[PDB]
């Protein structure tokens, strides 16, 4: 395959000391979980259990994410990344790293965020509300990309919103990675619906632009009230669903530009597809959330070619955000 590199923040990690990006060498200081009393189970994920808790030293609510220790290298990466971005705009704040004395199970303590429901938000969401929260996500992404980090798991479940206080937090940095120009990354990242074309065609030299594809997917489902926007039933099918909107012509131009070898499982499913106009997704139920600005912005995010996508910085300067 043809080599590729990020158009922005290309060398931010190269010009920094080894300690900042070498998570494998980072020394984690595990505090005593006795400072926290668990109140209630909030949810359960693939490799984590999340609890509402009280810090007994200051009577303050916190969120405790007890990790299923399946890979130490991955726990180290998430901790180093959270420490690096600690305090960043709309980045969830890691408050502590603790281990229960008896279990010794790794646990991450975060600031408390009281998330307003996604299905509830969906109906009370205004055109302004979308632009505002999209801009809030861009602040988090422009910041973490400037810090030489790609989230690699941008999706609605990883975006916590406290609608009453108009507060937004980008969470779950468990799939996040440091960007190094020329590095080949694992493509088994992100949630199926939000996976960029680069991941689905096994193009390993990807960058921050991956997060911009995922953000485009979220915007499309929000303005068109179609959740998810690209509804794949598997990873191969996921690429077919994108070709159904973007067309097969631009996909083969993308594979030819980067000399990508297509997996033989794409042989009998890809077919032939025309490019669809963004206007055809507009209906009576969603027209109050759509505008020419929203459609122009979306078109500039959802592109096969990762290099042709808007960066977080360019996206913040789009006319769609003049009102925020």
């Amino acid at each position: 395959p043809v080599p590729s590199r990020a158009r922005v923040y290309t060398d931010v990690n190269t010009h920094r000391p080894s300690e900042y990006w070498d998570y494998e060498s980072h020394v984690v200081e595990w505090g005593n979980q006795d400072d926290y009393q668990l109140v209630r189970k909030l949810g359960r994920g693939k490799y984590s259990e999340v609890f509402e808790a009280i810090n007994i030293t200051n009577n303050e609510k916190v969120v405790v994410k007890i990790l299923k220790p399946v890979k130490k290298k991955k726990i180290k990466r998430e901790i180093k990344i959270l420490e690096n971005l600690r305090g960043g705009p709309n980045i969830i704040t890691l408050a502590d790293i603790v281990k229960d004395p008896v279990s010794r199970t790794p646990a991450l303590v975060f600031e408390h965020v009281n998330n307003t429901d996604f299905k509830q938000l969906y109906q009370t969401l205004t055109d302004y509300d979308i632009r505002f929260y999209m801009y809030e996500i861009l602040k988090a992404l422009d910041y973490c990309h400037s810090m030489g980090i790609m989230h690699r798991d941008v999706k609605p479940h990883n975006v916590m919103i406290d609608h009453e206080h108009r507060k937004l937090r980008l969470i779950d940095w468990g799939l996040a990675e440091f960007y190094h120009p020329g590095q080949e990354y694992n493509v088994r990242v992100a949630s199926r619906y939000f996976k960029g074309p680069e991941l689905l065609v096994d193009y390993q030299m990807y960058d921050y632009s991956l997060d911009m594809w995922s953000l485009g997917c979220m915007l499309a489902s929000m303005i068109f009230r179609k959740e998810p926007f690209f509804h794949g039933h598997d990873n191969y099918d996921q690429l077919v669903r994108i070709a159904k909107v973007l067309g097969t012509e631009d996909l083969y131009d993308y594979i030819d530009k980067y000399n990508i070898e297509l997996d033989p499982r794409f042989n009998d499913i890809l077919g032939r597809h025309s490019r669809k106009r963004w206007e055809r997704f507009v209906h009576s139920e969603n027209q109050h959330l759509v505008s020419p600005e929203a459609l122009d912005f979306l078109d500039k995010l959802l592109r096969y070619d990762h290099q042709s996508r808007l960066t977080a910085r360019e996206a913040m300067e789009h006319p769609y955000f003049y009102t925020v």
